[PDB]
């Protein structure tokens, strides 16, 4: 996989709060990122991950996570799903477009027989490497509440070096310290 | 990533409840497989991420689950770690040695740097198919009450081919099916 | 250009008076077709061109012409567009949805920095073979009267083998016969 | 297609007005510029379509818009052709004789088994970008009255910026004005 | 050179007395066969050249020895140089078009950066093998006599095997016929 | 051919008026010179060809041109036939040898399989550039009165670069002069 | 063999007497060292050849030599193997990890289809080359008092040039002064 | 290194007990043998080394083990060098010449840049597998009741696999 | 050198006792055969080597031994150096011509920058087998009694296998049988 | 043919009157030298043809001509053969020892399937071009008084090119 490894470089317009902007890797440079892919606008499972994922921004945003979304339709076909679904309506971050594929391609992510992205979503912190990915079949719907957990397990990592979040470790639980000392105890 | 792609054939040698045996993608064939990477016996994280599944053991089983840890440790190492932790000895499924990272690269999740695997999780149905993938940090620690949920989800989708599961979908709660009404409504 | 060349085999779901189809080079095998490329739905200049050739299709249809629009966006935001836009609800013939850009690197008409296909028009005889193309700038809109005349002409240069058709044929007007008394006689 | 892509260099001898002369990209530069391809001197449609073009020339001078037919003879055969044919005899544009192919070739206009051009116009602004192509068959005559309102539909857009030229555009009639609030309005 | 090398299949469209024909390598088969190359039709030199091997065309058929004049314009131009200038008109054999210079090339005698043929005449004998070459520059003109005096050489020698025509050799003349003897007594 | 190219740099020993000399290009550069090829010394139509050059040498000199006879014998040899044939002992010119077969492959006239020159003969101006260039079949002798002719029309056209030398032209007879009025018109 | 060859740069993990350490080429530079790979640690074979080179130990520290043990498995498991068995807490020397199978392939002697080590053991000098070379199956016992005595001889040769130390050589035996006049003496 | 390799086909001369004979890999087959490579004749660690060797080729024999000595010298000079020193006239074990480098390259060792191989000692199985490898420096001699005590380790493992 | 290797197939003409031969390795089979090479003919050197193998032939047939003298000149050459020297008059073994440097190059001796072959000698077995060869520079004569002698060695050892004749040995003198015993006894 | 090429780089050690001595392409610079190949030592032809030049190499001296033995055998196998034979023990110019094969392989002089160099002969000037070459089979013995004679033509026509 890509984990552990830096995002590459990227441009690409995107429907944000009823304008179109540019979004490139600088928007993400010092910002914990979550780059949410899926395969189509105006399909099913799709509005239902990014409506939980609107669910979630504010307190995303609180902890200074951004979110973008992305596709391979383009900015203007964000925007009509925007306007025509409540779901989409109720969608505060950036959706990108991506026709060209290219930031798909980035991230690894085409199903090069279809010419649309397969449902993965990546954690980015502001170094620009991906700290947690998660890929999902074409059926099955992703949980932003799990996203949520990684997100904070992965800011709590990053402001304590030299400790871990062991298996299912939440905000205001026990961590391991590794050492010499600790190697064959648990 | 490797999400809907066949799993590639291995032999490797394992550690299985008191004996060593082979595993190869023939004895997964017919069945449902979590193979589930990490990086070292003897260290921090590793345990409570193997320990947390082994508790869960008992459902996948009662799911027609099979599960295979997986190190580029031995089956060797594997057992003296088994008898020496109280968490790794809670483990009934087969503890993978993979000294040549043949699986490991497999699932293309090496750290060609350090010789050891990436804390990466795959399900693989009855036909070798990946339909979920999870990848996290060093220190972070995944959670098998969601694994369980994606693989709930997969049994779904595979026993109803026409339905998809949304975001957040447990057992029994409300599915979608893909149609050219349900187009751009939700 | 690719003037005198035969179309080349696709496979491409579409949208056409409220079903989801699928259209292949075999659906065109015997039949005169209009293969009409746009860069994108929910656009300015796309849907007035589209709307044009709507108005001509009844005789269309009468000259056994079949009409297949074509974007790299998918069927389902043609199906979203057909619902949202009075111009394009009045498209009766099959809009193709063209993801991978396949079709439209086919007929080499992919702006490869975009991900969208040029204002481009392919008229396909029932051979496969190309008998006229028309290409404009994105803000320069085409003319469904010209696409007729030149669909007209290729019409009868078929039907009336040994006869060329001059600059400015309509129906009715006198038609060339080349021969070597003819050389330099015009 | 070539929409949208600069002309590359050429130096090709022509015969104009009982003159032989010298053409290149050069003196294209900062002029509109109309590449008439045909595919033979002493033919019959290529004349038909060479005096249709003649007899809208005055329009084009008086739009800042000069015109080159293009073939594989020599600018001897013009020269010929010019006195031996009435239709030929009033052509007042640049005759250009392209032996080599290589300005054919620039325009990808070539029909290589037969080494003669294809019947294919290229619209060519003040910056060496072709803004619209038109290519026909061996038996289909084009129509200089469509070049013309592609020529200024052309020259709308370059002295209008941020406005486009709907379907059937002519001089008086409404352009449209890319926006985000026009997506999916029309 | 292409001395003593056999001709390479060709198909070529050619005017002859009042008609278009086919012209391949199967027409020069078990005949004697003139390829008199010259660059340009409506030129100065080449009319000049040509007109006088159609003095020598009479004699030439009485000795089984077919023309076939070469340029790169089409047989369309031919027949309009034949009916046009009194010294073409008087050409009784096959003017070759090669618009794609495939026949020029096969005998090696394209000006590259010109598209036109040099000046260059092959004697081909009944087997297809080339038996005299004489090329000059763009303003120095070929004479048929010698071409005649050669042609008359080539077919004695044919007819002799063992003897051969020494220099300035003509009709009724003493012939060498080499042996050991004749070895450094010349 | 070879015709309108730059003869290649070589560096040769030959046998003149009783001498052992170098030949090089630079010994070429402004003056006219006739490389006359030919298989083998103490052979048959090969002196016959020489000594017929012999006795045009003095026209030849007193137009400032120089001859260069080649074959792949040493000088050596060429010195021994000097002094055996009554024909070769009237040769006053440079008598080349090509054991090599460099100076024949330069000139593209080496018979591979046999290690011997074709009998060709080239004109070469003060530029070094081929003007003339005649080949023939091992039994059919050259005629060097032809040769001077073209020389003098070489000379002729070097002279007057707005003129050309028609077919059958002599010295003092009508040249034409390439323009636009005299195209169609001979 | 790699027989007086010089060892090439390596960085590992280490475990020694209680604490992780790193382990360079540069710690090698002007001493003596020992590398003595082995497969695999935690495997049912009693570790008698580590331990008869622990035994050992305080007299090879003596003479100023070091020595790495060096397996395919990780720090964190020779620090366990440390504390599960009796034979390797005698240890005292450092235990390197090679999990990526670089310093094991530096020393070509990697078992590819097994990604564990062969039993090799290497004696280096302070200048980095290789010295003695010992390499035996399992259950072919490396002895260390075999070891020391070859780490003597290859000292006393370093301390003494112009000396060598023939078969069965111990400290105060005899050695021999390579001369011309003792050539064929022995 | 080559262990666990089988060796590889071979063709050579060798000097054996006031003979000339050819050995090839076809004589190693079912029998246990020692290779043992030196650089050169008429030299000094060379002799102490192959002496020893010879001093213990009777209870070798006795093992059912048989001995090779390799160097890039011809069989002629083998012969020549048993005819003159006291040491290696005791040879009884067949003295193989190797000037091609062909037998010494399969076993990977040539010094290259010398013609000569180096000082190394193969033990190789009955089934043609090389169990115990032994590389020395220019400088030091090979100790023949270690190369023994391997041989018989070899042996006991081949009879008694498991213990 | 090319000692007891094969030679190669050739195929050449030659000049033999007033007659040109073709000679091909054929001629060869069964024969014992000398080669002998010189770099040309009619140098200013009287060809005492070649006449000294002359004065030997008679010998040299009754010993089987057939002589073929090879140069890069012609047969043609040959012929007529025999005609005009009374030393290669005396040559009655043939003469063969190599004007491609085939035979030359195929015993490695061709003098590339000159294209003449260098002062060799090879003795050919009847199995093909080169069993003596002699290169001198120029001056430094080739003695054919030395030739002679050396034949008659090869002779005598294809005759007695087991046998090898010693230095300065001659027909009568005493041989070496090879055997262990006279092993360092010489 | 390497005729009228300059000999290459060599460094060889080599036995010569009691000595060992490193020998270079330096050491014929300026002197006529004879490189006399020979496939091995305590052999048959190859002591009669060094016995042959032994006989003639004060007189070689005496015209300002180095020998040079070699073959592939080493320097000291031939002080071995030196000492042993009676023939060997007259010869007072250097015998190269060529292990490596280089100095053979300089004058493409290798019989590859043997790893020992042909019977031939090399006549070199004091500029280091090769003006004689002469390669006999393995059974044929070369003759000294033809060398000779061939050696004093190329220093006649060294001193007086043209005549
Ligand atoms: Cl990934
Ligand atoms: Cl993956
Ligand atoms: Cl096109
Ligand atoms: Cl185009
Ligand atoms: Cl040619
Ligand atoms: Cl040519
Ligand atoms: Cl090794
Ligand atoms: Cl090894
Ligand atoms: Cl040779
Ligand atoms: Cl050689
Ligand atoms: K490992
Ligand atoms: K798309
Ligand atoms: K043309
Ligand atoms: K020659
Ligand atoms: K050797």
């Amino acid at each position: 996989s890509l984990i552990n490894t830096k995002i590459k470089p990227f441009k690409n317009q995107a429907f944000k709060n009823g304008e179109f902007i540019e979004v490139t890797e600088k928007d993400t440079e010092g910002r914990w990122s979550v780059f949410f892919f899926y395969p189509a606008d105006f399909t099913f499972v799709c509005p239902t991950e990014l409506g939980d994922v609107a669910d979630h921004y504010e307190e995303l945003q609180k902890l200074g996570v951004d979110v973008y979304s992305v596709s391979t339709d383009t900015h203007f076909t964000h925007k009509a799903w925007h306007s025509s679904s409540e779901t989409i309506a109720k969608i505060k971050y950036a959706m990108i477009g991506d026709p060209t594929g290219a930031l798909t391609r980035n991230f690894d992510n085409m199903r090069e027989d279809e010419g649309l992205a397969d449902r993965a979503t990546f954690v980015v912190d502001p170094q620009g490497i991906i700290q947690a990915i998660e890929v999902t079949a074409e059926g099955i719907g992703r949980d932003a509440s799990d996203l949520l957990r990684k997100i904070k397990a992965a800011q709590y990592v990053a402001a304590h070096p030299g400790e871990v979040c062991p298996a299912k470790w939440k905000e205001g639980e026990a961590t391991l310290a590794p050492s010499l000392d600790l190697v064959g105890k648990i």
